[PDB]
């Protein structure tokens, strides 16, 4: 019935960002949200220097059409500080100071030398070929705003001006904890009618992998008072709080009631799939997320759903979900209108270059196969009924969570 | 001169991936390569379930067509061992052991109440819904091969089979350092010539991001003593040993007699750009890579060249680069023949849904700002010249090391 539009706007609409902040040395900032802007204590480049390796000129001089003899030569950081006598004209390499007045700077390919004089050639247009001071970064002005993932395209930049350690906003704290009797621990034997739990595992790796800081509380026993107190210890030191599998999603048990009397909690049923049920709201001190038990659909539900709240809650100001693309089916999907479908599919390029989609194989909740063959989900609209080799289709490559 | 294909191929071909191995557990695996191929003890699933909400039947009962009282209940834990006499049938839900007799099992939408038992609508075909033991995955059989990487996507199943650790490749033990008078740390006030080391920071957080223990020995001192212990030390415990700037890559000084006397170091020049000089070659224990001093050759090298050789080293059998596509430029880009140009450019969506790249701006080494403001390369063919506005052009998204 609900639409993952509609439920993630309702779920991000509802979460203030977090602001507690610490101070950490850059090599430690990978992956961390700006916790404010950073703003540049020097001009960058430091003085006004010669794009080109070649001449420096003053406009005068073009017109005298003759050769102009060099005065002197200007490099790296030995600076040309003396007399510049007028018709004449200064050696200088590319990241040198331009001389005192100099107008332009003319690369040595557009200017034939000579054994007594410089002859120029292509109209010498002003300021050409200077860098001038501040023209990267101005002091005082803001390189990276706050709400940025810092990353090694912006931390070595900050070191460039200087700076040790900047402001980033602290991890978001999640607590995660499956329930159920079925459940057994790896290495444990397999009971009666017994599983092993890997949701758990699954939420695991992807929040330590989007830099939450975990509480896993392992496997709470099937009882309403091991799992209040499961609740109590959750919600007293995360920001969000995470049901593996187990705590209801709707159906009606313990649970259900258990997680009524401890906050306000809607039970949506999205129109996606794989999935259907998920469950979220507020508790005391945190934001709870229950996800269905089936693997495949907590996977997804998590992902679509949970990932983007991360986001949010951590400062960041770029949706963390990666862009869709759109490319050519090489499959027949089945697809059932009704339903947002996350398929997976492979990403290849084929003969000509261009990039094309073909299914992983089977599409049903009953394997996890589909996330380790696949590389991207090919995001079938709602209302799109079956798909033929050649139709147009939207392409969602997945992430590093996935490989 | 030399080509990036050449010298990459190059580079592997010398190399040896790592076989020294220990044994994790699965929630520490993120991002490890498997040492041995993951065989599967049981078989999956683990017995005949149901693949639905509905209830267990016989084909003779259906047959009478009249209703069955429901004789008992199947659920996630609780496997039904009661009697159940002829004309009955039994609820059941998803994932419970289908009980011992149990020939189909249709599911709520087949099914009509009735005050004397159950209705079953539609037709029921033999075997229906019922996944049968060992469908999936068969013990003895091989669920994950050595040389995976493992991810979100394998560490689940691997505990779905009850293991709780795996044997795994060591990491890759790198050495970084750089040398130089002129480097500063940040935080220190700039000298005269001086400038704030920050290749270095680049390459510690690229190899942490790639999984690496990194071991960083800071900045070397101008001393061929001091250089050559920081050499002999590196060697000494690192499988690869990195200088992010300051050793000789061609040039003649005494960094490169150095070189010259601890290893067989190869001094090449490739036909990329921006760059060119880049260094490489064993020493007594370990490969060694030096980069060029400038910032966006010493990334765009660690890059494309040092990046895979990580790789290949670190046991993963997937080429640890992105895939290229083919793409329209909406910029016309600059380009000169003789050097594969490894241009910084910006991938987005336009009106009509289709990819396309423009420019980031100036393609210059005197900047770092288009890693940043990028979001990939676009990869401009060796002989190529200049690209007009609509013109076919090789892209390669960034990875998540600039995010």
């Amino acid at each position: 019935l609900m639409s993952l539009d509609t439920a993630l706007n309702e779920m991000l609409s509802r979460v203030t960002p977090l602001t507690a902040q610490e101070t950490l040395p850059l090599v430690q900032c990978f992956g961390r949200i700006l916790a404010s802007d950073v703003v540049s204590p020097l001009d960058v480049p430091g003085f006004d220097n010669s794009a080109m390796d070649g001449y420096a000129v003053r406009l005068a001089d073009i017109a005298s059409g003759q050769p102009l003899p060099v005065a002197g030569k200007s490099f790296a950081g030995q600076p040309y500080h003396g007399e510049w006598p007028a018709g004449t004209c200064i050696r200088i390499m590319t990241g040198a100071p331009v001389p005192e007045g100099c107008e332009a700077v003319v690369m040595q390919e557009q200017t034939e030398q000579m054994d007594n004089g410089v002859r120029f050639t292509a109209e010498v247009r002003s300021g050409q070929n200077i860098r001038r001071r501040g023209e990267d970064i101005s002091a005082g002005a803001v390189v990276f705003p706050a709400g940025t993932r810092l990353t090694t395209a912006e931390l070595p930049v900050i070191a460039s001006l200087g700076i040790a350690e900047v402001p980033v906003i602290r991890k978001v704290r999640v607590a995660l904890f499956s329930t159920g009797d079925e459940l057994q621990l790896p290495g444990q034997p397999l009971g009666d009618g017994q599983i092993y739990d890997t949701n758990r595992l699954a939420v695991h790796l992807m929040l330590e992998q989007l830099g939450c800081e975990v509480i896993n509380l392992g496997i709470i026993r099937d009882d309403p008072h091991a799992l209040r107190a499961a609740f109590i210890e959750a919600d007293s030191q995360a920001d969000v709080v995470i049901s593996s599998g187990g705590v209801s999603v709707g159906e009606a048990d313990y649970t259900k009631t258990i997680l009524e009397e401890l906050g306000e909690i809607a039970f949506w049923k999205l129109a996606i799939k794989p999935g259907k049920p998920f469950a979220f709201g507020k508790l005391s001190n945190s934001w709870f997320c229950g996800l269905p038990g089936n693997p495949v659909s907590a996977t997804l539900t998590f992902y679509q759903l949970v990932q983007p709240l991360l986001a949010k809650l951590s400062g960041n100001t770029a949706s963390g979900l990666p862009a869709r693309q759109r490319v050519r089916t090489a499959s027949r999907l089945k697809k059932t209108p009704g339903r947002l479908d996350f398929q997976r599919g492979v990403l290849q390029r084929n003969a000509d270059g261009e990039l094309e989609v073909t299914t992983t194989g089977h599409q049903g909740w009953h394997i996890f196969s589909s996330f380790s063959l696949g590389n991207c989900f090919i995001v079938l609209e709602r209302d799109r009924g079956n798909v033929e080799v050649g139709e147009w289709v939207e392409v969602e490559p997945f992430n590093a969570l996935f490989g």
